């Protein structure tokens, strides 16, 4: 239940982000993640391309995903 979509083509995520912890709030229309379509809203989003965001602060792992943005490959744990 631990998936790791990794779908992505270089040029937009599409996704909003909260935090507790830091998980998917909503997945937006024409984004590479809502293309994929099993990131669903709520799932927990664990790491980014072998980045992990466990103890990162919320915001460290905010921007480094902002500075990710070559493929992006998610690992998130489905509800």
């Amino acid at each position: 239940n631990i998936i790791t979509v990794t779908l992505n083509m270089e040029k937009f995520l599409g996704i909003s982000i909260v935090g507790q912890g830091i998980y998917i709030g909503s997945i937006m229309k024409g984004g590479a993640v809502a293309a994929d379509g099993r990131i669903e809203p709520g799932d927990m989003l664990l790491q980014v391309n072998d980045m992990n965001f466990e103890n990162m602060s919320n915001d460290d792992a905010v921007r480094v995903l902002r500075d990710i943005v070559g493929p992006i490959v998610l690992t998130v744990a489905k509800s």
